[PDB]
């Protein structure tokens, strides 16, 4: 009974991975749109001696590849499966103003659905460039960090959000810092280096030292 | 004789691991219950500048797979064996409010028994979100951290505990912090992101600074 | 959708032909020397530690070189003119900070852009602690420090370096840094060491900076 | 020159026969138990942190055991009596500090010595933080602490431990340490846990130390 | 174009001939012993912590040895006399600090230079924390500390060591370090241990240093 479902799932993964060579990533002729979102859990530290702030959050990443679709009826009605992020292509979404390598807090496992879509939710701790002047005031401090592909232009990787409101409903209630507001907004960057635009989602956080 | 038992173990492992492929993990039609329990060894530090607390504890993980069963009589009466956690599938049990990657303090080796049960006991150090206010009072401070699958819903991984009492019999007797109470409780919740419930075990610790008499 | 499928097979075939149908490039020799263009984009001076004389910089290191072994005719691969690939898939130059005090910490994906003429562009973002006395940083005149970059093991007969400009790119310098940049230059130098009879090449990064006020 | 060629050939053949022809030792069993000889050489107490009750030791661990599967006749292999090999080529015991607070940091190469009677010698140098209250370190009496080392997953029925002496080797203890050693002993102990019907064996390192005067 | 193509081919063939056509060198033995020439270049004393008696040093080690198994005739390979290769491609000696307090942090690419006579030059740069009491560092006489380097697992019957000079290279020492070096020596020694029937060889690096002053 369960033997058959296990066999079917193995067969599906072999047909998708071991049979077909890995996705070479997007191109101008085969571009990809990645949906990004942020769930802020904690501002751990705001360092005014170096202007770095440490955030704990997760990143919702979603995209769709035709090379990952399958007919459930042809695979025991399996409609999704979990797999190691190392078995699939994942986008190179990067903070543009980190000061330390990102520290990964969640399992590098993703969910693949029969329509070819992938959902990958990396939890992480990030130190980024942030002047916390005003954090000890009622108006608070405002910092910002952009997330995008490091190496793919908007012709290969476009980004989008499902909303411009950051999810603060999991934010730690006894953090040293309360969040006043947090937005997440698509932007188009034209850097002086590079003819091709680079797309990003800009996370803007207004925050202050917790005071009743 | 011992040469034989050694060959029997090598055979069993070859049969279990190298014959059928890796267990692809649970599915809604083949769901798995993971039994979780905690053994708290030390509250190492409570940082009020950041509201992070560092715990040293073990996490008892137990589950059972049909694909790991064998007949002991077909293998020289071997009833269990130890093996690298890399040789088997393991659940993606994750602290939901960690602030640093968890640091593993013990060997990544599991015990597999002939009924297909796996016992895995990783010791580790965790920093998590905790406001230690009141730690210097008679009432002490209270913090909590949930643990569960990151990627699997309750329809794929369920959790349970064998007791609601955290195991304190190995708690370091000269810690800077004394434990007032430690409980572990199964919870079910919905997140706005997904239509399925997710299961966690919530570790709640009440603690205060040790004082001399 | 077949056209998207075709474009993918073209890319998969090109990489297969460049990488898997030949052994990696063995690096440069006296007979086939390489020129690496180096350029720096200063993002932030994060920290200036006067107790240890170390300064920490966040910057991109632009690296560019060209190999005949990476050339292809786009017309034979459906007009594919460039592609992105893991820096592990190709040879990369061993460009090293000569006065680092800690291992460089990499902040961006290790992915390069390869073009049909055989040119490679690799732009790693990095945090570097290097040797620097920040005395004067809290004055109008400010502090001056310098760090040299070059091959560790190739002399100027095998790896030559150049810059496209002597001016460090400051267009991405963090506007609310603790430190403002008075000037930042990048200059090719040639050195002889006592060890070795051949000259080594480096690019010297000189940065003048002061506490923002 | 030719003879060195023969010697190298003989060693490569031995290693190939021991490692590539037969599978790796699956570890000890109830029917084929193993005794590991364990001893400690304490080099330094680096740090004692009274705010977290963690002490940091630098030491080496002497580990020795013997496997029939690693035996060979020297006459079959050009009179070779022993060799050095990566610890990855062989099974090693999962000897673990029961009260560490951070992952152990390895200071020496992961290479072991294998002798023709199947005995193995492995001497990992390490830095360990462990649970220790340094109260009294600033007195003439000093402070005492203890840390036990044993297998994480094998009971006394699979791995037994022994010591050649109960005296910790202090002959390489750093003479200018912040802490002088008053005593250091290593004692086999048998412990029962409520979790487990089988006892586990450990070597308990007890150190008495004080601030150098 | 065609001259460069050819030289690349010769090098590719040489490396294949050295690495794939025989298994990787099993290291030295009593019958096939090796001498490593060792030397130190000190770049910076970054930190001297008197709360724990640890000093942090950035330096590089010059390591040289020679193997018959890495020899070739340049005339057979387009007159190639040397090449650069990943240190993972070759055996390297397990030269270890005897009194480190933290793992070494590597600051240079792990690549060595191989020459047709079978000699290997490997120059690992690193930051080392080692056991060192800095008392007297705030005085004219300074502080003196020492750290030995040698093989961890091979005795003198398998790995011998030599220096080219007793004078540590201080020419590249960081001129604006918090600490000035008064002197640095590097001396071969023989150590006998109770564990083992034969002695182990080390180079003892002795450094006299003090807080930088003026005038
Ligand atoms: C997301 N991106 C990061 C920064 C901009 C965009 C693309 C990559 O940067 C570049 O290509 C260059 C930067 N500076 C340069 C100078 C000469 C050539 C290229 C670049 C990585
Ligand atoms: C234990 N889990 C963590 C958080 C909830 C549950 C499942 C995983 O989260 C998601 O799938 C999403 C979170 N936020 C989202 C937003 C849009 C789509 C998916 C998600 C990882
Ligand atoms: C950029 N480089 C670093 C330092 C100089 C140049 C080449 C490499 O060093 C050497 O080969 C030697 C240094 N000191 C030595 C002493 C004896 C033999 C060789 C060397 C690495
Ligand atoms: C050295 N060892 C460490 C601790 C005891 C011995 C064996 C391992 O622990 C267990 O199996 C359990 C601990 N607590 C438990 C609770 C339920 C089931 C098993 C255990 C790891
Ligand atoms: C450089 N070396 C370090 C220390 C001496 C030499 C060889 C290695 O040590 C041993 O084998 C033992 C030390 N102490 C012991 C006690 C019983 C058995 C072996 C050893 C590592």
């Amino acid at each position: 009974d369960k033997l058959h479902s296990q066999a079917n799932l193995m067969r599906l993964k072999s047909d998708l991975f071991n049979r077909s060579p890995m996705y070479p990533g997007p191109t101008k002729d085969d571009p990809l749109t990645v949906t990004l979102g942020f769930t802020l859990q904690d501002i751990v530290k705001a360092d005014s001696s170096t202007n770095e702030v440490d955030l704990v959050y997760y990143e919702q990443q979603r995209w769709k590849l035709n090379s990952l679709m399958w007919d459930p009826n042809e695979y025991g009605n399996i409609t999704d499966f979990r797999t190691s992020a190392a078995d699939i292509w994942t986008p190179d979404i990067t903070a543009y103003s980190s000061t330390r390598p990102v520290q990964v807090l969640s399992p590098q496992i993703a969910v693949v659905t029969h329509d070819g879509s992938v959902m990958f939710i990396p939890a992480q701790r990030l130190s980024f460039m942030c002047d916390p002047t005003g954090v000890d005031s009622e108006e608070g401090a405002t910092c910002a960090v952009k997330f995008g592909s490091w190496v793919y232009s908007g012709f290969e990787i476009d980004l989008k959000t499902d909303t411009d409101q950051v999810d603060l409903s999991s934010y730690y209630a006894s953090s040293k810092y309360e969040i006043l507001s947090a937005t997440q907004t698509r932007q188009v960057q034209h850097y002086s280096c590079c003819p091709e635009p680079y797309i990003d989602v800009n996370l803007v956080v207004k925050f202050r030292e917790r005071r009743a």
